Formats: structure tokens, sequence, C-alpha cells
């Protein structure tokens, strides 16, 4: 079978491209959260790990300094997740605007994707798995930054469930870049036949890894759709933010993605 | 180092660039080593060129061919750039946004600084040089068309004067792409200060490779210059194309490049 002969070594090539890029895998990542990391969850943990247990704007608040760190984590991603994508051949061929356009509307789709790899129902790995924040903590924070926090975990615990692997992740984080209904896509034609021969590879990639997983594949399209509104609830609350957090900074980048 | 720095883009050039200047004036001047380019300077040679000898929308007219040949030129021309620039190791550090941004306002500015390579006093070269297109020809077209062409024309051979070699227009058009000054560059500082180590460089190779060039550095920033006012003349009369000339098309890659341009 040449088609499911292909998909399988375009699979394996992704996965590996996958593997390269990202400095957090969730093998790596559910090793260290079951069997230690200096635990944060009050200002006197968090100072501790900035001191030296563990580990921007000059400071101002904690709530404000926990949000730029996520802003970091995001800046830091965005890279990897430029070298991931860059890493398939199909999407390199695109002219740059394309990929440009792909990354702008699909990163933080991909970030809640993978956040859900460093998080269990308590709390998130940081700074490369030597620390571990608190959820609770996290919702300690003040309202307009608390409020971008609980929705990913909402979201984590439940995407977790599915029991998915990096094999699997590669494929899906892949599906969601190279998305043909983006706005302003120039070759729209080109990426949406690339997402479906994605698609295709995670199909059958599902089939082979997990036999016994009754709808999966349909499951892991709805999560597509389920991010695509957590982005959107979340741009919304970065919107918030920009509007009454008027003291606070915004890095460059995430500015350029939150533009209209 | 400083030395270093030009040798990898001069690496980044010739394995970027198929057609190349040293090519190209071998084949304008007379070289064995190449074969004769066919010379197209109406329909009948043009066809000639189309089906055998040298080498789409529908056919519908030379002056509106020709044109689609140029758009189809500038954008393998934006391949080639695109994997040059991103050669430079420095530059595909930068976020793919700004290395677009910077793509996006300098990639005409490069082609028409290239385009003097493969130009004369009569016409250019085509098809990877298995071809010589007119220059009478080229302004022999209906109007609207015609003048896109002579203007980049009269800077190629203007251009042409300061016999410039590949080694120098390699660091000549990096320079052009790592432009800190281009609308919407997310990170200004960067792009600046790539910009001068490349400037650095051309100014100190121009020294070894032109000991008695006088004034060739300041020259060269003047035709930086005077190319990015050969590009707002040139996205003008484009523009007006679109609009006047509501049937002819306009490939998606240069509708998006032109946009902002005024
Ligand atoms: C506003 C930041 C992100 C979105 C976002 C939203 C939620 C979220 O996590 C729940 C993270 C990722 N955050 C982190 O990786 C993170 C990193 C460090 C710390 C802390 F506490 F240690 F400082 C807390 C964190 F949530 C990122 C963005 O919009 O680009
Ligand atoms: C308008 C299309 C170009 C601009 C432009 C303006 C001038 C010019 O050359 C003088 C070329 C490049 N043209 C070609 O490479 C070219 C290619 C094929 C033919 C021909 F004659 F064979 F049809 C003629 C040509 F000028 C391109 C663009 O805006 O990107
Ligand atoms: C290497 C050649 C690159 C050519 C790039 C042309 C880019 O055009 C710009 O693409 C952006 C999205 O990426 C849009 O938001 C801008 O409105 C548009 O003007
Ligand atoms: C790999 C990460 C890429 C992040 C890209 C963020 C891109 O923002 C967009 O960059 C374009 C120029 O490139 C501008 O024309 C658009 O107005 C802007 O919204």
């Amino acid at each position: 079978m040449p088609q499911v002969a292909d998909l399988k070594a375009f699979s394996k090539h992704i996965y590996n491209a996958y593997l390269k890029n990202f400095n957090m895998t969730k093998k790596k990542a559910r090793s260290i959260l079951t069997g230690a990391p200096f635990v944060i969850h009050d200002i006197e943990t968090l100072w501790q790990a900035e001191k030296g247990l563990v580990w921007l704007p000059p400071y101002k608040e904690i709530s404000v300094h926990v949000f730029y760190r996520c802003q970091c984590t995001t800046v830091e991603t965005v890279r990897e997740l430029t070298e991931f994508a860059k890493s398939i051949p199909s999407f390199s061929s695109l002219f740059l605007n394309d990929q440009v356009t792909l990354l702008k509307y699909g990163v933080h789709e991909a970030i809640f994707a993978m956040l859900a790899s460093i998080v269990n129902k308590d709390g998130l790995l940081v700074a490369n798995g030597s620390g571990f924040v608190t959820r609770e903590f996290l919702r300690s924070l003040r309202k307009p930054f608390s409020d971008i926090i609980e929705p990913k975990f909402e979201f984590a615990v439940k995407f977790n469930a599915l029991e998915l692997d990096d094999s699997d992740l590669a494929l899906f984080i892949a599906a969601i870049i190279l998305c043909g209904d983006r706005p302003g896509l120039m070759n729209v034609p080109r990426v949406e036949a690339i997402q479906d021969t994605i698609l295709r590879a995670l199909e059958f990639h599902l089939q082979a890894n997990h036999p016994d997983a009754q709808y999966l594949f349909p499951k892991l399209l709805q999560k597509m759709a389920d991010l695509r509104q957590l982005v959107t609830e979340h741009a919304q609350m970065m919107q918030r933010i920009k509007k009454t957090e008027t003291e606070t900074s915004l890095h460059p980048l995430l500015q350029e993605i939150y533009k209209d």
C-alpha cells in the first residue's frame, strides 16, 4: 500500500522534526511529574526559584512577574515551533509570507496543546522541568492575569485523558500549524493539500499506535476545534490586559500575533 | 572574521543564484565556454523561443505576455533571494515575521540591482542566458507596460559602469535585504546591527578588490538610495496597471508586496 507506505515514513520524519526541536517532550515531562523540581506556591518560593533553586522587564508586582515569564515561554516556544515547521520540506517550500501567516494564527493553538504535556491537575513544570508551579498559586494571582490561566488547565487535564504520546503529538501539532482556513493565506489549496496528508498520516498512525482507542481520530479533530476556541477566549483576555493593565508590557512578538 | 563573513555571503550567493554576472558577462561578450543566445526582437522570434529554441495565463497579446514573464522571473528570483538571505546565519535567527518584512521591502531593490548583471545597452538575457531579448522590442510594447521597463535599463547601464564583480554584488545585495528602516520591522536594532557588519564588510572588501576605485563605497550607498526610489516609482506604475488594466492578472506574491507601498 503506497499511500499507507509514504505516510508512515512522512510521519516518522515529522516525529524526528519534533524530537530535535522541542526542548520539552511529553515523554521527558511525564516522567518528572511521577517519579524533584522545587515547588513554587507562594511569593517566597518563587523568589527562591529566581535566586537559584530553579532559574525580563523591571519588576512591578507578583502577578505581572508571572505574566512576563508566561510571555517568555511563548517567545521561546514560537522559535521551536518555527524550526519544527521548517523541518517539514513541504512547509518550507511555501513562500515565507504564507509561512508567517500559518505560524501567526497557529502557534498559540499549538502552545496550549503542548502545554498539556507539562501539566497535571495540580500544576505545571517550569524552567526545563527543574520547577513546578502550583495551579492554586496561579489562580491566586490578580484577576486580570489569573483569568488567562485556568482555561488552559481545564483543557489540559481533559486532553491528557486521551493519553497521546510524542509521536501522535508531532502529527497533531503539524496539523494545527498547517491549517487551510487561516486569515490571509495566499496559497490555500497547497496548504490544504498538506494538512490532508498530515491528517491521513495521523489517521494511520493512530490505528497503529492506539489500536484499541474507539474514536480517537474524530476526537482529536474536535480538540483542534476546541483549541481554536480556547485561543479566541485567550486573545480576548489578552485584549483586556492591554486595555486595563496599561503599566504592564507586552512582548513585540505577542504584540504582532495579536494584531487584529 | 570580517573576511570570513564576506566569504560566507559570497559562497551563499554563488550557491543560490544560477545566473551570476560572471556567466552573464561571459555570454554577453562572446566566450567559447558558452552557447550563443537566440535574439528575440519581435513576435515571430518570441514565439520561436517559446516553442523549442529557448524554452502561465492564456496568451492574449504580446505586451501582456511579456509582462507575465517579467512577473514569473520576479517570483523565481524571490525564491532564490529567500534562500540567500536565509543562508546568512544571523538573518535566520530573526523571527520569521521580520524576515518577511525585510524581504518584502527589499526583493525589488535586489532584483533591479541584479538585472544589471544580465543587462546591456541593447537588451537582456532570458531563460538562463539561452535567449537575449532586445531593449528595442521591450520599448515597442503597448504603452502602459513599455513604461516599467526603460527605467530599469537606464539604471542598469549606469550601475554597470561601476564594474562590480560577483564578490562585490554578494555583499551589496545583502546590504539591501538587511535594511533596518523597513516599515513594521519588529527588532530594528538587530537588523541595523547586522547591516552595519555587512557594510563594514563591503567597505573593507572594496579596498582589496578595487585598490583604485575612488569613492566606490559612498557611490554604492547612493545606488542603494537610488534603488529605493526606483522601486517606489515601479510600485506606483504597477498599482496603476492594476487599476486601468483591469483584465490583466497580477501574481498574488506581487499583489502582497506592492499592497502597502505608496
Ligand atoms: C500570556 C502568555 C501566553 C499564554 C499562556 C497562557 C497560560 C500559560 O500557562 C498556564 C502559559 C504558559 N506559562 C508558563 O509556561 C509559565 C512559566 C513560568 C511561570 C512561573 F510562575 F514560574 F513564573 C508560570 C507559567 F504559567 C502561556 C501568551 O498569550 O502568549
Ligand atoms: C513588472 C514585473 C516585475 C518588474 C520587472 C521590470 C523590468 C524587468 O526587466 C526589464 C523585469 C524582468 N524581466 C525579465 O526577466 C524578462 C523575462 C522575459 C522576457 C521576454 F521577452 F522573454 F518575454 C522579458 C523580460 F524583461 C521585471 C515585477 O514587478 O516584479
Ligand atoms: C520571500 C518573499 C516574501 C514576500 C512576502 C510578501 C509579504 O506580504 C505581506 O505578508 C504578510 C503576512 O505574512 C501580510 O500580513 C502583509 O499584509 C503582506 O503585505
Ligand atoms: C514564526 C513566528 C512568526 C510570528 C509572526 C507574527 C507576524 O505578525 C505579522 O507580521 C507581518 C509581517 O511579516 C505584518 O505585515 C503583520 O501585520 C503582522 O501581524
